[PDB]
C-alpha cells in the first residue's frame, strides 16, 4: 505494498493514500490525545485515538499491542509531561525546576538538562514532553512559577530555547529527539488574582511586549508543536484566539508546528467559561479555529462527528487538521518503527553516571546565596582529602544542627511535576529514597569525622481537611519547637530547611499570601533568638515572603526546589566546598500587596512607594553574593552612535579584591530614556559569566545589537526608535549597583 | 459697543468678534487653568489665563479686579474641588465622602447633597466643580477608594447621574447651578500595584465593559465637562488617546462638552511618563489630541506658542479648542454677570439649617451594621423624650447607670473623620485650622450628648497610628504603648460598653499614597485585642477612607460598624445607632478583603477560574457588596418572573415576597442581579442591574414588584459592542450580592 506504508513514496503522497482510505471516525480519532489512565483498550480501540498521555509503562506496552488490532494501525503518538528530567518514570534522573535551573543563567547547561532527559524519555518510548514553559512569572501568587524561568523575557528565551535544540537532538530522525512544547501560549501565567486560569486581563500590545519574544524565539527555532493555554484572554480562550493562532502564530512567525490544546480546553469552554451551550458548538468552534490535538476533551469525538453531520464545520476541516498530525508521524519514521520502550538502553542510559554529573552540577550553579554576614563558608571553608571534608585549620569539633520541615523531605525536594506530585498515578512512593540526598543526607555525608551532624523537624507545614480537601496549617508545636532549640544550644550551626509543599504549589493552588504556613516563622524565632549561627536554606516552589527573623539570621540561601542532587549542593555551599554562583532569575516580594516586584516595571507611577509599604523588593532579579567581593568600574561605550544595523559595544572592568575565587555573572541592561509609549525603566538585553582569580582583575567587552533595543508602539510593532539609550551594567538589577553610560542610535 | 459684548449678538458671532480681536499668546492663555495659590496677578495679566483652581476667597476677589485691567476683559472660569460639601470653603457644609454616600442607595439623597453643595459653591463665586468621581474601585490598594461610589458600574451610575443632576440644576443660567466634572475618565482607578497613575493594563473592551458605563450615562444626560486621566492606559496617556477621546467620547457618544485636563498632564509627559523630549513637543501633542483646558501646565504657555511658530500644530488648532471655551463662557452669561461672590447670600446659605438636616440624613443612612451578636443596640435601644426628637435619650427598663468608654485614635478626630478632600486635608493652604471644631460631632461627641441623664461616657485614646519621618516625609507606625492600651484596659473595665473607634487618617489616603497592606496601622490591632479580652463587649467602629483587613479580634468583637468617613454628623449618627435610636440601612456598596493579596474581591468575577480558593486563603470576601444588617430579621421568599416571551424592547417583570419577621421597622434594599448563562465571551457571574427600598413595619409581609429592561441586560462582546445575547439569564434577588443569599429564577431573552 500500500503506498502509504512505503518509505520511498513522498510523505506528502503517502498521508493523501492514506487519508482516502480513513473514515470519518477514524480521522477525528487522530485529533484525540487521551489519558491513557482511564484506559488505553476504548481509547485506542472505540475511539481510534491519535495520541496518549499519562501512559504508565504496562499501558505503553500496552497501547502498541492495541494499534496492531486497529483497522488502519496507525502508531501512536505517546505524550508525557517531562518536565525537569523524566519526572514520571521511577528512578529516573530529576533535575532542579525550571525557575530552580534559571538561576545557574547557563543555556549551555539547560542544554545538557534537556539532551539528557530526551535520551532517558525515549528509552521508554515517550515520543513527545509538554515542556519547556514559557510563562513568565509576573504575580508571585500564581501557583506555577516554579515552572517558569522567572520573570524576564529574555533570559527566558535563551534558556527555553536550549530546552527545545536539547530535546529535539538532530531532528526528527534522531533516535534520542523528542518532541519539544511551547507552552503555554500564551499569557497563561498573569491572570486575575494570580489564579490559574482565571481571566488573562491582557491587551495585545501588552501580550506582545512581555509574553511573546519567548514564544517567537522558539517558533523560529523550529520548535516541534505549541500547547494553546487554558485561559480566556479580553473574553477569548486562547483556543479560539483567532488573532493569536493565525495573525501572530500562523501568519507574523509564519510557524509550520502542530498544536495541542492544553487539558480538556475545548470542554472547559462549556462546563467553565460558559462561552459554549454544549460539546457539539464547542467542539465545531477548536475545528474552525484551527486545532489540531484535541487533549483529554472524550467529548469532542462524538461532539465533532456531529458537528460534521449537522453541517457546522466541513469534513475538509477535519482532513486538514489530520494531513498535519499524519504529516509528523510520518516524518518521525513511525510508520517503519514506533519507536517502543527499550529495556536494554533504559538500563544503559536512564540515570547514568553521565546524567547524574550533569544534574549536580546544575544543583551546585543553582543556588543563590542572598545574605551572608560572615559565618559562611562555615568555619571559613574546608577542604577535601568527592568524599568527605577534612576538618579545617582551628576548628576540629563542630557540631551542626539541622532543622526544618523541608530539611529531610525528598519529596518536597524534587518540587511538583515528579514523582508523587500527583498526576501519573503508577509512582505510588515517587521515585527511590535512595537517589535524593536530602539536605540532611548532604550535611551527614561531607561533615569532617570529628564533627557531628544533628537532626530536628521542627516544624509541620499543614495537615488536610474535608472542604478536593482544604489546607490547615499546623498548629504552635511548642515540643517540637523546643526539640530544635536544644538542638540548636547544643550546636555551633543550625540550617534550618524551611519552604513550601505541593499542597501549597501548582495548578488550582495559587497562594494569596506568600507567607511560610505553619509553623515555620515560630521556628525561626525561636532559632535565631539561641544566639547560634542560623543559616536559612529555602526549599520550595517560588518566592515567598520570609519572616523578621529570616532577615535577623546569619545567612539566607535560596534553593528553589533543587532536585535529586540539591541536598549535596547545600551542604557543600555552606561547608565552602564550593563557591556560590546563582543569581536570581525573579525577584521577591515584601507582601503579595507589594506587587508588581518584576524589575522590568512600566514608568509613569505618581510616588515611589505605598503608605505603609516600601516598594523595594526583598530580594531582586539577578542578586546573589558569592564568598568574594568584585569591583565594577570603567564602564564605557565604545563609540556612542549608531545606525539600525550596528552593534553597542562596551567594556567593563571587574576586579576580585578578596580571597577566592568567583564565576560572576555581568549582567547589561538597556534603558530608553524617551518613548514614544510607556515602557519598562529597563530590560535585561545580554549578560556575561567571568572567572576571577583573587586579586585578579579582567576588562570584558560586552555587546548588545542594535535591533534588540526595542519597544512594542501604539501600533503593536516591535520596533527601534531612533534617540538616548543607557546601558547598565552591573551584578545585578538593583539601581544602585549598577554602572550606567549613554548611547544613542539615528535612523 | 463691540459685538462680543453685545449681548443681542448671537453666542456664535460674538464668539466670533472676540477670536478675531485676541492675540496668539491670548487665545493659547485661555487654555490655561492655572494654580491660584501660585498668585493670580501673573496668571490673569501676564499668561491672559481663561481659569483658575484653588483660588483663596481673597484671590477670588483680586482675580474679579485683575480682569478689569486686562485688554479684553475676559471673564474667568473660576474651579474648584468641591468633592463633598464645599470642600476648601471654611465652615461649609462637609457631607460623607462618596464612598459613604454610596452606602445609602439612595441617588434622591445624594441628588440632595449635590444641590445643597452647588448652592453653597455659588455663594462663593466659584463656577464649576471637579465632581462627581465615577471611578470603579477595584483594587482595594488604591489610596482614592474614598472617593468613588465603590466597585459597581451600575450603582456608579445611579449616584453620579444623581451628583450631575444636583450640581448643575436648571442648567446654564441657574444662579445655584455650577459646572460638573465626569472624573477621572477613564481607567484611572485599575493601574498597575494599585498604585496611583501607574500603568493602567486595560484593553478597549476591558475599559468599555467595567469603567465606560458611569461615564456614558453622565455624558448622554449632560454633565457639561469631563476631565481626562492622568494614567497611561496601554501604553498612551489619556490626555492623547484618541480612540478614547475622538472614536468613544466624540464619536459613539456625541459628546459636545468641554474637556480639561488633570494636574500637570500635558508636563508628565515629558517628565514622569518620558513619552515626550520636551515641552514644545507635549503641548503640540495635546493640541493636536483635541484638549480644552490645560491643567495647571505653565509651560504649555511658551509650549504651546512655540508649536505654533514651528509649525508643529496649525494657530486653527488653537482657534478650535478657544471657540470652545469662549462659548461655554458666554452660554453662562460670565460677560453680562461674572457671578462673583456674596457676602450676604453665603450668610443666608452656607451651612443652613436645611444643609445639615440632608447631611445628617446621609449620615444616618450610610452607616452599615457589619456584625452584631446581639449586643445592639445596647440595654435593647432607647427612645428620646417624648416630643423631643433632639435631646438626651432616656435611661430604659432594668438599666438605670450604664458607663459608654469610648477609645481609639478615630474617636475623637474631626479632621480624620471629614477624610480627605476637605478642610486640612493638604489642597488647599488657606484653611490651616480646618473647618470649625463646632460642626463635626465626633464619635465621643455624639455619645456624650445622647446618653441618659444617669450614664456616663468615658474616653481613652487607647493607640496611636503613625509619625511622619524625613525620607515627602514617610510614614512610620505608631510604636507599641502598654500604658496607653492599659489606660483604655482600665477604662473598658470600668464600662458596660467599650466603642472602639479606629480605621486611617490622611498620610494613609489619597494621591501618591495607596497602600500594600490594607491593614490598621500602629497600635490600633494591639488595642483591639486587649479591649475584646476585658470580657467587656466591644463595638469596632470603622472611621477610615476605605475597606481595610481587620485583626481576628474585630470578628470576635460584638458588632462592627462601617462608617467611612461619614461627614460633620457622622459622630451623632453612630451613637444613635447603637443607642437603638435610628434603624441601620446602610448596604455596602464595596466588598472587604480578608488579604491584600486575595483580591479581586468585587462581587462581578469574570467565569473561567480552575479551583475556588487559594491554597492558603479562602476567597470568599471578609464582607461583600451589598451586605448590611438591620435591628430585625427579613424573609425573603417566592421569586417569579411574570410571563415567557422578553424581547428586546420589553421589560424582565418580578415579584419577590418579603416578610419582617423581627420585632422593629426596616428599610430593606432589595438587590436585584442579573446572570448571563452562556455568553459569546467569557463575562462575570452576575451583575447589579435593579435595587428597590422596602419599609416593613413589624411582623409587615409585602409581595414588591421587580423590573429590568431586556437593554439592560448587556455585554461587550469580542467586536466591543455592548449588546444583549439572545438566551437564558437568571435573575437573582436578596439582601446581599451573596450567593446564598440570593433567590434565583430563569428567564429567556427572545432572538
Ligand atoms: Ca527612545
Ligand atoms: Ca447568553
Amino acid at each position: 505494498t500500500l503506498p502509504y506504508l512505503d518509505p520511498a513514496v513522498p510523505v506528502a503522497d503517502r498521508v493523501e493514500d492514506l487519508l482516502a482510505r480513513m473514515t470519518l471516525p477514524e480521522k477525528v480519532g487522530q485529533m484525540l490525545q487521551l489519558d491513557a489512565r482511564d484506559g488505553v483498550g476504548p481509547a485506542v480501540l472505540e475511539k481510534h485515538a491519535g495520541s496518549l498521555l499519562h501512559t504508565s509503562p504496562e499501558n505503553v506496552l500496552a497501547a502498541h499491542e492495541l494499534t496492531g488490532r486497529t483497522r488502519l494501525r496507525i502508531p501512536l503518538l505517546l505524550a508525557e509531561d517531562c518536565i525537569h528530567g523524566h519526572s514520571f518514570w521511577v528512578g529516573a534522573t530529576i533535575f532542579p525546576t525550571q525557575l530552580g535551573m534559571a538561576a545557574t543563567w547557563d543555556p549551555a547547561l539547560v542544554e545538557q538538562v534537556a539532551h539528557a532527559t530526551a535520551v532517558e524519555v525515549a528509552a521508554t518510548g515517550v515520543h513527545w514532553t509538554f515542556s519547556p514553559v514559557l510563562c513568565i512569572a509576573r504575580d508571585l501568587r500564581w501557583g506555577r512559577v516554579d515552572e517558569t524561568f522567572g520573570e524576564d523575557p529574555f533570559l527566558i528565551g535563551e534558556l527555553a530555547s536550549a530546552m527545545v535544540r536539547g530535546y529535539q537532538g538532530d531532528g526528527l530522525s534522531d533516535p534520542t529527539g523528542i518532541l519539544a512544547t511551547a507552552k503555554h501560549f500564551a499569557g497563561y501565567s498573569e491572570t486575575q488574582g494570580g489564579r490559574d486560569a482565571s481571566e488573562a486581563d491582557i491587551s495585545q500590545r501588552k501580550l506582545r511586549s512581555w509574553f511573546l519574544p519567548p514564544f517567537e524565539r522558539v517558533a523560529r527555532e523550529g520548535c516541534a508543536t505549541f500547547m494553546l493555554g487554558y485561559q480566556s484572554m479580553d473574553g477569548v480562550p486562547v483556543t479560539v484566539n483567532g488573532w493569536l493562532l493565525d495573525d501572530v502564530l500562523r501568519g507574523e512567525w509564519g510557524y509550520t508546528g502542530t498544536l495541542v490544546t492544553d487539558w480538556d480546553n475545548v470542554g472547559r469552554m462549556v462546563w467553565e467559561q460558559h462561552i459554549q451551550p454544549d460539546y457539539v458548538h464547542a467542539s465545531a468552534a477548536a475545528v474552525r479555529a484551527g486545532n489540531d490535538m484535541v487533549m483529554t476533551t472524550p467529548r469532542f469525538f462524538e461532539g465533532a462527528l456531529e458537528a460534521v453531520d449537522r453541517g457546522l464545520v466541513e469534513e475538509a476541516a477535519i482532513d486538514a487538521a489530520v494531513r498535519r498530525i499524519l504529516t509528523l508521524k510520518f516524518r518521525l519514521g513511525l510508520f517503519e518503527d514506533p519507536r517502543r520502550p527499550d529495556v536494554a538502553r533504559q538500563q544503559a542510559v536512564i540515570a547514568s553516571a553521565e546524567h547524574a554529573a550533569v544534574n549536580l552540577e546544575v544543583a551546585r550553579r543553582s543556588l543563590v546565596l542572598l545574605t551572608n554576614d560572615g559565618t559562611l563558608p562555615f568555619a571559613g571553608g574546608l577542604d577535601r582529602a568527592d568524599g568527605r571534608a577534612l576538618a579545617p585549620a582551628g576548628a576540629p569539633a563542630r557540631t551542626i544542627a539541622v532543622v526544618g520541615p523541608n530539611a529531610d523531605d525528598d519529596h518536597t525536594q524534587l518540587g511538583d511535576w515528579a514523582g508523587a506530585s500527583g498526576q501519573a498515578d503508577w509512582l505510588p512512593d515517587g521515585h527511590p529514597r535512595e537517589m535524593t540526598t536530602t539536605v540532611l543526607d548532604g550535611f551527614r555525608a561531607l561533615a569532617p569525622e570529628g564533627w557531628a551532624v544533628t537532626h530536628a523537624r521542627g516544624a509541620d507545614i499543614l495537615t488536610l481537611a474535608p472542604d478536593p480537601q482544604v489546607v490547615v496549617p499546623a498548629a504552635p508545636d511548642d515540643a517540637l519547637i523546643a526539640e530544635a532549640v536544644a538542638a540548636a544550644r547544643d550546636a555551633d550551626l543550625a540550617v534550618a530547611v524551611v519552604g513550601d509543599r505541593i499542597e501549597l504549589v501548582g495548578e488550582g493552588r495559587s497562594t494569596a499570601t506568600l507567607e511560610l504556613v505553619g509553623g515555620q516563622v515560630a521556628l525561626l524565632d525561636a532559632l535565631v533568638a539561641t544566639g547560634t549561627p542560623v543559616v536559612v536554606v529555602v526549599v520550595a516552589s517560588k518566592p515567598l515572603v520570609l519572616p523578621p527573623s529570616a532577615h535577623a539570621a546569619a545567612a539566607v540561601v535560596w534553593a528553589a526546589n533543587p532536585g535529586m542532587r540539591g541536598g549535596q549542593a547545600v551542604a557543600e555551599l555552606v561547608l565552602g566546598l564550593i563557591e556560590p554562583e546563582g543569581r536570581l532569575p525573579i525577584s521577591f516580594a515584601r507582601h503579595a500587596g507589594q506587587q508588581p516586584t518584576y524589575y522590568n516595571v512600566v514608568r509613569g507611577q505618581h510616588g515611589v512607594r505605598y503608605a505603609d509599604l516600601t516598594q523595594s523588593p526583598a530580594f531582586a532579579f539577578g542578586e546573589g553574593l558569592s564568598y568574594t567581593t568584585v569591583e565594577y568600574a570603567d564602564l564605557r561605550v565604545l563609540g556612542t552612535e549608531h545606525g539600525p544595523d550596528d552593534v553597542v559595544r562596551a567594556e567593563v572592568t571587574l576586579t576580585n579584591t578578596g580571597s577566592r575565587p568567583v564565576r560572576e555573572t555581568v549582567q547589561v541592561y538597556v534603558s530608553d530614556t524617551v518613548t514614544s509609549v510607556t515602557w519598562a525603566e529597563k530590560e535585561l538585553k545580554a549578560y556575561r559569566k567571568v572567572d576571577l582569580a583573587p586579586g585578579e582583575s579582567a576588562t570584558v567587552g560586552l555587546e548588545v545589537p542594535v535591533a534588540d533595543c526595542t519597544l512594542v508602539d501604539a501600533h503593536g510593532r516591535r520596533v527601534v526608535e531612533p534617540g538616548e539609550f543607557e546601558l547598565r551594567v552591573g551584578p545585578s538589577s538593583r539601581e544602585d549597583a549598577l554602572l550606567r553610560a549613554s548611547f544613542t542610535v539615528a535612523g
